[PDB]
């Protein structure tokens, strides 16, 4: 005879392969081959995953080095692999972080109103409805337009870059460059547009004219807008879609949350823990020789941190495949990563999902799949696991 084990194992986002637990038990770090032909170390236990993510010698930025073993081809300029470091070095971290909290005045009510309106529209049109294309994704897209302070009507055209921008491809993608360059010009226009005074782009636009930021490049400011829109929308849309499947498949849970919506945040934390939204391990490149379990990882080697390996590890989360709302370590999952690169949009992602699920349970308490679960079409060669359509009735 056979060839080296290949990753990823399955694009299905509704079930974890039995193979993951067997791997975790027998070889929690082991060699695998990625879609580019490169070799990598696949890490699958909670203990080893957290070790890698907490040790900055396993570098995110160095993954972009010419000649490194790759998980997939870049769909961004190599400097953007260090996007958070670049934000931090420009003195913009605190401002970005403040602009993307779900606590801004009126933002939550906007999310509720938007979710309610999307659902009323589905209800009027009649079953079946597609909860990804006509609910989760538009909710994500509308949230991010509002966060960024850009017009709602520009959401759809930005969003349509993302089926390419988030590909997980063996080779470079011509369309990713075309879209990237166009979306950057869009966000450069936004920084020059006097009507844009709110949200992240309103704040960046002010900071750009402030003498404390006069040497920050226009490229960086536009990049922040493109990347935060893209990462946020893909991540929240994907998460919410596959969380809705997990909830639909658990009518006793669906009913407990409908009846006691105060438990929704605890439900969302468990939906997060069990989520299979990330299609690949998180990539890092070793910058030193580092012992990880039984393997001495060598400098210049690629390591992949399998989030579901950690999140279903029974030594950290007993009965890992069960959603239990009373765990003693409920936010200790790795759905938002860990360490230097911990998700800066985590609070926003939680609130998007909370409010989407709250609205859906209230408007469609009888929600159920309208097709057998095996009929869902899983997107392949992508950085997220998502069903192309999510047909439901109620
Ligand atoms: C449920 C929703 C989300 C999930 C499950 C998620 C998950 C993740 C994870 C696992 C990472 C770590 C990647 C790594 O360490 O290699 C990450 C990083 C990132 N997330 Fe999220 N995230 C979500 C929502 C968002 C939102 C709403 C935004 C922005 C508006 C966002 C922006 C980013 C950015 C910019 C990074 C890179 C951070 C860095 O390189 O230091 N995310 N996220
Ligand atoms: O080290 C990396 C670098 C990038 C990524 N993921 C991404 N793939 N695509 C993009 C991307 C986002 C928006 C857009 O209009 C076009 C592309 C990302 C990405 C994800 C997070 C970022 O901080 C920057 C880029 C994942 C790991």
């Amino acid at each position: 005879a056979t060839v080296l084990l290949e990753v990823p194992f399955s694009a299905r986002g509704d079930r974890i392969p039995d193979a993951v637990a067997e791997l975790r038990t027998r070889e929690p770090i082991r060699k695998v081959r990625t879609i580019t032909g490169a070799e990598a170390w696949l890490v699958s236990s909670y203990a080893l995953c957290t070790q890698v993510l907490e040790d900055r010698r396993f570098s995110m930025k160095e993954t972009a080095a010419a000649g490194a073993p790759r998980l997939n081809a870049l769909t961004v300029p190599p400097e953007v692999v260090n996007n958070m470091g670049n934000i931090a070095d420009a003195g913009l971290r605190k401002a970005v972080m403040k602009a993307i909290t779900p606590k801004a005045p009126g933002l939550e009510q906007f999310l509720r109103d938007t979710a309610n309106s999307l659902l009323d529209n589905l209800i009027t049109e009649g079953a079946p409805a597609d909860l990804r294309n006509d609910f989760a994704d538009p909710l994500a897209t509308a949230l991010h337009c509002k966060v960024l302070g850009i017009p709602q009507e520009d959401g759809p055209k930005l969003f349509r870059s993302l089926s390419i921008a988030f590909m997980s491809s063996a080779d470079p993608i011509p369309a990713a460059k075309i879209n990237w360059d166009r979306d950057i010009e869009y966000m450069a226009g936004i920084l020059e547009n006097p009507n844009i005074t709110t949200g992240l782009m309103g704040e960046l636009s002010r900071l750009r004219k402030d003498p404390a930021y006069s040497h920050v490049s226009d490229e960086l400011f536009a990049t922040i807008g493109v990347t935060f829109f893209g990462a946020g929308v893909i991540s929240t849309g994907s998460f919410l879609t596959t969380a809705l499947i997990s909830l639909i498949q658990r009518p006793q849970l669906r009913n407990l949350l409908h009846e006691k919506p105060e438990l929704i945040p605890a439900g969302v934390e468990e939906l997060l823990r069990i989520n299979l939204s990330f299609a690949d391990g998180l990539p890092r490149l070793a910058t030193a020789d580092i012992q990880v379990g039984d393997v001495l990882v060598r400098k210049g080697e690629l390591v992949l941190v399998l989030l579901e390996g950690a999140n279903f590890d029974p030594e950290h989360f007993p009965n890992p495949g069960s959603i239990e709302l009373d765990r003693p370590n409920p936010t200790s999952h790795l759905a938002f990563g860990r360490g230097q690169h911990f998700c800066p949009g985590s609070a926003l992602g939680r609130r998007h999902a909370q409010i989407g699920i709250e609205a859906l349970l209230k408007k469609m308490p009888g929600v159920d799949l309208a097709v057998p679960i095996d009929q869902l079409v899983w997107r392949t060669r992508f950085q997220r696991r998502i069903p192309e359509r999510l047909p439901v009735l109620w």
